[PDB]
């Protein structure tokens, strides 16, 4: 019984353009970064990352590093 598997490898957060799992805010139309940083709790899963951000009042939305020159990126995996 080689105990290869039974040590998980840390979590990989978001994978994509913006790399990053964090909790924001939003305007009325949608449109907006409100309020943007590192989310605290135990991040689980998928669905275990959305309670985190609701936890605070706020949704689960990957948001990219700025780059002087273009606009901010940001979007939810999945549509969670």
């Amino acid at each position: 019984s080689p105990a290869a598997m039974e040590r998980q490898v840390p979590y990989t957060p978001c994978s994509g353009l913006y790399g990053t799992a964090q909790c924001c805010a939003t305007d009325v139309l949608g449109v907006a970064d409100l309020d943007c940083a590192n989310p605290p709790a135990t991040l689980a899963n998928a669905t275990h990352f959305e309670s985190t951000c609701a936890a605070i009042g706020q949704r689960a939305r990957c948001c990219v590093l700025p780059i002087l020159g273009q606009d901010i990126l940001c979007q939810t995996p999945a549509g969670l």
